[PDB]
């Protein structure tokens, strides 16, 4: 079981992977508090989760919404257990077409959104007694994903930042662990063309593409203290896709 | 929370690790079978299961040992739709100090013994229509672990069979996984001079060592449904010690 | 051995080891072009090298300070073939004491600064039929360092964008890899308390740090025609540092 | 630089990788001794290096004939510096479809087998106050490589051993590193049907198939003092195979 009887801060809650994500956990008993820059969409979504969520507005790249929120979710359920930084940007474009700030802005709201919201809620875990950070990275802060340029420097940093936080807040029983799912069907992805359904995908091992319900169960199993000993880890949610090159392409075409 | 309302057979099962998942999965709903070279022992473990456990004896480097093994459980049960590799022997000295018999022995019983579970078992999975096999690989696959010598080898060879037959079997349903436990508290760790507790174990960031408990939730976790979308992936689950150095070390002792 | 009678620009190269990688490109016949921000000594320096050399004022995070060094070299010596991103600042603090002013300052300087030179330089190696690119990272950048924040962040971040480039750039004969140096006796490190010499350094294998010459090998390696296969790649230059744990750390103490 | 004056056994040198880093080891004035079961190439090859090569009739898997080389390399040459494991055979075929017999056997070659080699050479290194180990492992090393069964649970393990090797060693002044080749240009695979040339191989980043010059050069810079700290690492030479998948396969096509 990964049940929950806690209170959670999900970043980027309203639509997408953090909807879902939220949805599970509250399905797990917790109590969450979304936080979106979208207000109509994370309105709605605590509007269907029930009496256990809140949505509150967050722009993840200033401390005083940071704080803000912060304070907020211990003020209202009591406690701030877990986190998820969950919000950021895509970047698919070949890196000598892309413009200096449009990097600095992917890389602000996806590495430095992420470092703000860890410093943040620190001390209300040191609080608690304990919590569990989990930052949902991507396939692509796994190996060198071409064409994903400013998307990939940070989700590689999001990565290196939650290992060495997990070092630096162990004694405290604060556990940082980062997710990487893979191509997974979004309405983001839809503008992609991305053929959902079973055997849809041929560059990925398994075939087809994940659903959301698939990489929401990960945070959620790490959120609990089912993994109590677990600190400083990745845990791939793509099918394979990071693993290896599937047959086709080691057979030369 | 994870179901596994399905059939599993364990490697290694009648005391430590193999032994905690093998209750932990009853639990879950899973039909087990404790795969083990202790007769005395799984028989008790196993008699204490219920109908929901089964003990078979099975010597992980004999290929007719695990036909018999895998058609029982088929037989008996249905089916078979997980496999956790659990057994082998460890390491504990320096590399040239080793014998070249012993090192063949160990190898033998940790890596090829389990590539002929995977060998074996993987017509089982691919008439129920998919699995999931859970290597039980360990820290010493994860980075160098010195002193571990033959073990260190043995379980890099497991993470890199996992990765392997994952990209092979994806699509045919069968998931494959790597679970890399660190100083977990087991009677062939307690001898060592191993002690359990918090701050019990400096050299690891969360200051202590792991109990099989919590190993067991990341393997119920991997075997249940609720991974599927985790394949090729590996788990480490050892409170950060293989994450990166702990704060004393990255100053100095 | 390695020859590279091709020309280069170093950022950084005023001092310690973009001072060190100068000296010995120069000496393997490199046209070598340095840029770092301490005017005075890079004069020095530059000049010292002989007539082989050049300096600079490279302010790495503005895009023009990026084209115009590369328009001075490329009407100085021919092309541009070889590029080593070394200039950086590091960071000694727990995360929960950084300041996000300073987080986006240093890795605006870290990441952004060499993404700024991958961009600019490219077209610059294109006319030049390719070359390759050493970004330079350290054990920050490949294992979770406590005490780095920002630093360890864009450390993992210039890991992981050599890569997503390298798989981009192949085709027109350009290398992206990046050089991962350890602990070494550079100016800002004396000042620790780092001692030179052997059994100095207990906490890598070597139990010793390293002057900054035998990082400079690996830069002119893969600054080398030796290295034309070599994309993609990283090439951890500490001692052993981010391989494993010492043995006695492994026995704890 | 890349200049030897040492004496340095490789193994597998009658013909292929071997066969080229022998030429330029001995091009570089490292006097070498050449093993391999091939009694009749092997002498043929030796012939042509001159009289600073060397050729002796080794089995990896007889540690026997392993104190005996090693011996006799002492003799003719009086020191052992280096040495290059290159032996061990291929893999190529699904898991399910691979015997037991051929696993053990591949395994006992590519990974027994530099075991062996290892720890009948590390006194000869001590004796003479340092050494290179260079263990030749594989892309297939370095992922899941798909059909290289047997051939990935070892070379998987190579680069392990070669890990915790080097973190017991390290400050005996013994470097231990594997090297990581990907779709190299040796007969055999070119009679796998692998047309040489610019190109031919749009699979890999670098869109060709590497030579042998091209290993032989990174083997020959890791056996030189110009990588004095260069320990538990792991260099890949495979043109971006490795990094991450094919623009086209990211995009699918
Ligand atoms: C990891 C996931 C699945 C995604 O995954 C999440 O689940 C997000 C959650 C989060 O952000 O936290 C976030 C972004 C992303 C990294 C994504 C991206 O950036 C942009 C594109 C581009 C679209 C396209 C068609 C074009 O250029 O038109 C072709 C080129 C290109 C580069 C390849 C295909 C995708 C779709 C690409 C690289 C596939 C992988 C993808
Ligand atoms: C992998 C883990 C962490 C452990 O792993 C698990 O618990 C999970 C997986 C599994 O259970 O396989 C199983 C035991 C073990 C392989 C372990 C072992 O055996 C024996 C010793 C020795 C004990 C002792 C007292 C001596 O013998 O002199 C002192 C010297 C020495 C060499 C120190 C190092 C350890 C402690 C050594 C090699 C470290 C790694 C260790
Ligand atoms: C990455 C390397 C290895 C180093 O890397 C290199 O030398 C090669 C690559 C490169 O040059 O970038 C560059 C500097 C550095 C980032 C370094 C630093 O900055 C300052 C301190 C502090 C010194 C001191 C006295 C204090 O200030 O309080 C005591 C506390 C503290 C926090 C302990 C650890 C180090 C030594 C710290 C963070 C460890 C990692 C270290
Ligand atoms: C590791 C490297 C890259 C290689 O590495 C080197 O080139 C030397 C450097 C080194 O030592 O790695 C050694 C051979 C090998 C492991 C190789 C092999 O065994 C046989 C085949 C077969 C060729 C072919 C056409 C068939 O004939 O059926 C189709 C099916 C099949 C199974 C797939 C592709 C390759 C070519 C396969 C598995 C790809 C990976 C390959």
């Amino acid at each position: 079981n990964d049940l929950s009887g806690k209170t959670v801060i999900i970043t980027g809650g309203a639509r997408g992977l953090g909807a879902e994500a939220a949805r599970q956990a509250v399905a797990a008993g917790a109590r969450v508090v979304l936080a979106d820059v979208l207000d109509e969409e994370g309105a709605a979504t605590a509007r269907e989760l029930g009496d256990a969520a809140r949505y509150q507005h967050l722009d993840v790249t200033i401390e005083e919404d940071w704080q803000r929120v912060v304070a907020y979710a211990r003020e209202e359920f009591g406690s701030v257990d877990g986190l998820v930084n969950n919000a950021g940007i895509s970047t698919g474009m070949f890196l000598e077409t892309e413009s200096v700030e449009r990097f600095r802005k992917v890389v602000e709201i996806n590495l430095t959104g992420v470092f703000i919201g860890m410093k943040t809620v620190i001390p209300a875990m040191k609080d608690a007694g304990g919590g569990s950070i989990v930052n949902i990275s991507s396939a692509a802060g796994l190996m060198g994903l071409a064409l994903t340029s400013s998307y990939g420097a940070s989700k590689w940093g999001v990565r290196g930042l939650s290992k060495l936080a997990a070092v630096e807040l162990g004694t405290d029983r604060i556990r940082v662990n980062s997710v990487h799912p893979g191509m997974t069907y979004t309405p983001m992805t839809a503008e992609t063309g991305i053929r959902q359904g079973e055997g849809n995908y041929p560059n990925t091992p398994m075939g087809r593409v994940g659903e959301p319900g698939e990489i929401a169960g990960a945070v959620v199993k790490l959120l609990s203290d089912t993994s109590s000993y677990v600190t400083g880890a990745e845990l791939a949610v793509d099918g394979g896709w990071t693993t290896g090159p599937t047959v086709k392409y080691v057979m030369g075409q």
